[PDB]
């Protein structure tokens, strides 16, 4: 029958206590919900590992061997009486040969088997309770040092269960004590795989990349040139006469198929060195054509003849170049003497030893002599494994249209890369491609409402990726996932597992060139095209204008990071520690240390000044008023309380509490790490902050626009109103006489953004974005000092305590050498974030000056609307604006004119539009309807009624 | 972060209204011709005329798709989030909106108002009373129609007006050859080709060869990530200054000395470019 | 730890566990009023007790 | 310029003068090395600034 | 004479054009800046001993 094993059989994979971390980690692991078997005794097989369960005693041990006979060895485990007896002889399934021996002295039992190096590990767990489905943790019990391969078991008497072990990747939780509660198989789903890549167990909502995909070769493409002829090393090495050194031969071996193995499988050859090959490649490779050159020469004159040496015969009779690629042979068995100058190399003048030297083209002309390889077939439109004359690649084949001329064997690019070639045998032009690879994202709606997600393949055609997961083909093989019957093609590449809709939303999730995603309706993930906004139609017409008969007050929020958190490092503890090797080892650089701390400083001293040139803009502590009631604007909820313990207001600490946040070394009664890194503290405490962004509203609301140039000058709320709706272009009857409405107004709209914040939705999403940036540089920092770049270990004190100095010397090399190189780019990067953070505080403090201290006609540079005043709050890292706008709401159809004629004289309005009340004509402003009568105190006089397109007859009152 | 950086710089400057406001059918408002910067119906392209010429002035190797092919070197271009014909859908509306409604749009709902009108506003706004307007308005409606044809003829004339936005492709380009060309370089090793190492050379000293080649490389993509950041903060801080002249010199009538244009501001139009904006 | 640190240990002869920390260490700044003003400075130890 | 960055001297007449030149390449090429280093972060730091 | 070309290969694979960069300045800008056609303006080349 068959069962599933969901979420069993974890271990721990070493012996180190580890608490409140998650641990990653690559070892044989079973896999989550796989297939098991169950048997309700045949010899099963082990092929790297089991899960052996029993669900009841009728399992009291194992039998693990090889052939199960009396010819191989075999280990038995057996459980009798308070007796576990482990014995490894040869049986018959009575011991002829063993070398191991120990004794020592419903519910579920479960084992883990594994078999590496000579070692059994066991493992071993129980639970009191088909298999039941659940987690649970396994503990090593005994590893046994019996070196036998183990290809079958069997059980000793019946229900229990065995699944079998693959290499998989793990991501093991510990507990806030050492134990593992929780994990999760990076291979199940593309989801696993997201969760093991940023490493956490809540997925937010959004677009993630992951890894990347590639399309795996099936084939393998030989062709080698036509010869058949072996190859007459017999005549160049055993041969009778040799020259003297003097007037060397050299002969041409070509056409042949040469074996290269009858030279180094045997010790016939004094010396064997080869330079720009080694000879066991020799049999693969193949070349134009080679060249032997024999002589003879004496005893210790054999190590003269190399690239670069000096003497008689190698500057008078025999000399190589430096870039030789080829090989000399000698073996035991005259010369120039006085010469005017020395020779260019492979160039002659006309106890013993003797010697040949072998000298390789490679590839400059058809290839001839070629090593003993077999010749396959053309593998055409399909991602193969390709072989042409020793040159070697992976990629496509597809019919070319290149002209190569008689003496071109292959093509070439700009980045060194082959891509397109001659078959040796039917002479045919082929091009080479890569094969598809590229990016891979995982498009989720939140793991808190679905776990659901999409997987996008960028840029790619995918009936490429079709073919590919249908044949079981990708890298990328997730277990448990179906292609599906969505597939649906972008120019980002091609999205699985996403609907197709027609109907078309603002934008959700951003996929690319025009299609977003998005989570709606039980619910799936669909995929529309973005609509650029909501559709109207305005109606342009030539004597018509429309006015506004109402009004409506608005407060928004605008949210501006102006601060970071600043950091320290000590070099010498980041780098070596309590280490007196490194220190010395490290003085050779120069001042790296230095550089980077001042580095690091100036960034603070910025950050501070970043704060001051935002908040310090007054120069007087204004005190905040006992009452908080100005003409019927409530300002409670903006100035503080004098009944509370803190000084922050209630909005203030609606945001504080609204920023959610270490263990680096910061001082808070305090500690500190040995990875050397600190976080040091602000110069204005938050305390100080809230006394400015008091001050600074109390002065608002007594004084009004007038401190911010000169001197502060007490003015009563309502004609500050009345003032700021000047400002915008209304008169002042409009705010005296409808003064409740708008004090009404202001009080709701606060209420409604104090409750706004209260509904805990994300609108301080960029200070917590600052944050989030902010520890992951010091996680990654922290994390690249696991690394070894190429030493035996990671850690200096383990280096230092097993080895000797003169080699200690080289493994501390490369560890200095690479982490100088991650501290580095952990300060080139932190200066470019400073500037983009100094750039945001340089315009917060430019808001606090025009829109705070003043009044401010830039169009939408402080709200959206007419803007009348702001109020600074003070955010975790930042500043929060709350900008009181003016926006008209209500509207009417009329007929206008642009001037009107009374005597012969032409009328024009000073300051607003003529409009047709529905029976008479009145004169009133733009942004409000307040019809006036028209007399001559509103309008002016100019010229005659001849000239203006579009006069009309009425009469003027006087 | 740079390419997520992008479309948020361009979402910024463009997508500032609210409604989308269908171009009129007529395109005469009191003398002044609207011909050339708004799209006609009777052609394929959403694009204006002055547009195509834009479109046509700059001169625009590794993987990119629209058939989709990959070259060995491992590098892509990445398509955008809004597309040509929405950046134009966006500019059709900026400029049907300003010559309908003028500039009460980037303060709450639109309002209609005549052209004439909404020019003696204008004109009254830069310190001149309305009757200038009214009664010489043919003349300043052939003077508007002049400015723009002698706009379309020196765009025409083939002159290097567009150099920022070719600096920009420039630039781009010249990176990522560096960056191909950075594969040649051997670094030390026998051979800057992985293959011919790997064939002809046994484990233990392709072990060394290979680290060297490895160490190279890592230090040319560096070098290419560094710089592109720097690059980024000056692209982002261009389309900044685009997005603050959008709000109020076309939205708006600025009082701001040499801020849009040089003279006293009436009235601003946006249009698109590849990469860019041109305002006029 | 996570940057490959011990920071406990088993005594292998009365089996108590043991913590390690680092023993202290940290910058140290110099306030001066200028050496031609006086000749006497104050110094800070960062971030320890 | 006065570093030597692990090779026997800060000054490649002297290594060029006292030494053979196959082992001349090993320390110019760690002088080289450290020098190419120097300069690349002076080049990035002009940018910033 | 040991000199450096810059040769142009054709669409269909032969050299139609190359030019002599130790022959002019200009020839050593046209192979500097790797086109045939230059622009206005003023072009560092390389170094004088
Ligand atoms: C014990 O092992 C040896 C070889 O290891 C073998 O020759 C011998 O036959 C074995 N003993 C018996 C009794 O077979
Ligand atoms: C060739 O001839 C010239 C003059 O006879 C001589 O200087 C030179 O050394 C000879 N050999 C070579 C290898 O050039
Ligand atoms: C090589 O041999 C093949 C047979 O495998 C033959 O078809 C082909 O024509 C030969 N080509 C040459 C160039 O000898
Ligand atoms: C304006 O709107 C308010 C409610 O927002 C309403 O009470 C008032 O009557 C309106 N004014 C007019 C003239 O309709
Ligand atoms: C001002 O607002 C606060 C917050 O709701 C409220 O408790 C207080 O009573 C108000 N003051 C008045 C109505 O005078
Ligand atoms: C015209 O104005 C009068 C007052 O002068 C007013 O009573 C009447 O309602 C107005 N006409 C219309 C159509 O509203
Ligand atoms: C507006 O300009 C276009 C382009 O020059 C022209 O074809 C059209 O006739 C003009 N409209 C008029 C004159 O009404
Ligand atoms: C290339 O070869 C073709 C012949 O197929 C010829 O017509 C053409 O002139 C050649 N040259 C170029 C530049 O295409």
């Amino acid at each position: 029958t068959q069962h599933t094993s969901s979420m069993r059989g974890v271990y721990y994979p070493d012996e180190i206590f580890r608490s409140d971390t998650l641990y990653l980690t690559q070892d044989l692991f079973l896999p989550f919900y796989s297939n098991v078997t169950g048997f309700h005794n045949p010899v099963i097989p082990f092929k790297d590992g089991i899960y052996f369960a029993a669900t009841e005693n009728v399992v009291r041990g194992w039998v693990f061997g090889s052939t199960m006979n009396n010819k191989s060895q075999s280990v038995i485990i057996i459980n009798n009486s308070t007796n576990v007896v482990i014995r490894a002889c040869n049986f018959e399934l009575n011991a002829f040969n063993c070398t191991f021996e120990y004794i020592s002295d419903k519910h579920l039992r479960e084992f883990v088997f594994k078999n590496k190096d000579g070692f059994l590990y066991v493992y071993k767990g129980y639970q009191p309770i088909d298999l039941p489905s659940g987690f649970n943790t396994l503990k090593p019990i005994f590893k046994l040092p019996l070196g036998i391969n183990i290809t079958n078991f069997r059980a000793i008497l019946a229900a229990y269960f065995v699944g079998y072990l693959k290499p998989t990747t793990f991501m093991l939780k510990y507990d806030e004590n050492g134990t593992i509660t929780d994990a999760v198989d990076c291979s199940q789903n593309p989801l696993a795989e997201l969760k093991c890549s940023v490493k956490s167990f809540e997925i937010d909502k959004g677009i993630y990349q992951t890894s990347n995909f590639r399309v795996v070769p099936s084939g393998d493409v030989v062709r080698f040139p036509n010869i058949t002829n072996l190859c007459p090393f017999g005549e160049v090495f055993n041969a009778t006469k040799f020259p003297s050194v003097y007037a060397w031969e050299r002969k041409k071996i070509s056409n042949c198929v040469a074996d290269y193995s009858v030279l180094y499988n045997s010790t016939f050859f004094s010396t064997f060195k080869c330079y720009g090959v080694s000879a066991t490649k020799l049999n693969d490779l193949c070349f134009s054509n080679v060249y032997a050159d024999s002589f003879v020469v004496k005893g210790d004159d054999v190590r003269q003849i190399a690239p670069g040496q000096t003497g008689v015969i190698a500057d008078y009779n025999y000399k190589l170049p430096d870039d030789f690629m080829g090989c000399v042979l000698a073996w035991n068995t005259k010369y120039r003497y006085l010469r005017h100058g020395k020779l260019r190399p492979f160039e002659r003048d006309i106890q013993p030893y003797r010697v040949v030297v072998l000298s390789f083209e490679l590839l400059n002309a058809p290839a001839t002599v070629c090593g003993p390889k077999l010749s396959t077939d053309l593998i055409k439109n399909q991602c193969v494994n390709f072989n042409f004359n020793g040159l070697t690649g992976t990629g496509v084949l597809t019919p070319s249209s290149k002209r190569f001329q008689p003496f071109q064997q292959f093509g070439r690019d700009v980045s060194d890369f082959t891509d397109s070639v001659r078959d040796p045998k039917t002479s045919e032009i082929l091009d080479i491609s890569p094969c598809s690879f590229g990016g891979v994202s995982v498009i989720t709606p939140g793991t808190n409402a679905s776990s659901e997600v999409a997987v996008l393949y960028q840029d790619v055609n995918c009936t490429d990726v079709s073919t590919a997961i249908h044949a079981d083909q990708l890298t990328p093989a997730w277990r448990i996932y179906s292609t599906g019957n969505n597939v649906f093609q972008t120019q980002a590449g091609c999205l699985i597992g996403a609907e197709h809709v027609d109907t078309s939303y603002e934008c959700d999730i951003p996929i690319g060139a025009g299609i977003c995603a998005s989570y709606h309706t039980q619910k799936s993930i669909v995929a529309y095209t973005m609509s650029l906004g909501a559709d109207s139609s305005i109606a342009y017409s030539n004597n018509t204008i429309a006015i506004p008969t109402n009004f409506s007050i608005s407060i928004t929020t605008e949210v501006m990071p102006v601060s970071m958190a600043k950091t320290s490092v000590d070099c010498n503890m980041y780098i070596c520690g309590d280490s007196t090797e490194c220190a010395n080892l490290l003085l050779q650089y120069g001042s790296f240390c230095t550089q980077l701390n001042r580095a690091l400083s100036g960034i603070a001293a910025e950050q501070d000044r970043n704060t001051r040139e935002v908040f310090a803009q007054v120069k007087q502590m204004y005190k905040t008023p006992t009452l908080k009631y100005f003409g019927g604007f409530n300002f409670s909820q903006i100035l503080p309380d004098p009944l509370k313990p803190t000084k922050r207001s209630f909005i203030e600490d609606l945001l504080f509490n609204k920023v959610t946040l270490k263990q680096y070394g910061e001082c808070l009664i305090c500690a500190q790490k040995f990875n050397g890194l600190t976080v040091l503290p602000p110069l204005l405490t938050d305390d100080m902050i809230a006394a400015y962004t008091a001050a600074l509203v109390s002065g608002t609301a007594t004084a009004g626009w007038t401190f911010g140039a000169g001197a502060a000058l007490q003015i009563p709320f309502a004609m500050q109103m009345a003032y700021r709706f000047n400002g915008i272009g209304v008169t002042q009857n409009v705010l005296y006489e409808n003064q409740k409405q708008i004090a009404n107004q202001f009080n709701k709209a606060i209420s409604q953004i104090q409750e706004s914040l209260t509904t805990t939705s994300t609108a301080l999403g960029k200070l917590q974005d600052v944050v989030n940036q902010n520890a992951q540089a010091l996680n990654t920092l922290v994390k690249q000092l696991s690394s070894n770049f190429g030493a035996i270990s990671s850690v200096l004190n383990d280096i230092l305590s097993r080895l000797d100095k003169v080699e200690a010397e080289v493994q501390i090399d490369r560890l200095i050498t690479g982490r100088l190189q991650s501290l580095q780019t952990y300060v080139t990067q932190q200066l470019i974030r400073a500037a983009e953070i100094r750039a945001s505080a340089n315009l917060a403090a430019t808001k606090m000056s025009e829109c705070v201290l003043g009044q401010s006609k830039r169009v939408d540079f402080c709200g959206k609307g007419y803007h009348l005043m702001s109020f600074p709050q003070a955010a975790p890292h930042g500043v929060v604006f709350l900008h009181v706008t003016y926006v008209p709401s209500q509207e009417r159809n009329f007929t206008t004119a642009p001037a009107i004629c009374h005597e012969g004289k032409a009328y024009f309005p000073r300051e607003g539009v003529f409009v047709f009340n529905g029976t008479s004509w009145f004169i009133t402003q733009r942004n409000f309807f307040s019809p006036q009568i028209i007399t001559t105190d509103n309008t002016f006089v100019s010229g005659n009624c001849d000239v203006v397109i579009g006069i009309i007859n009425n009469t003027v009152y006087d």
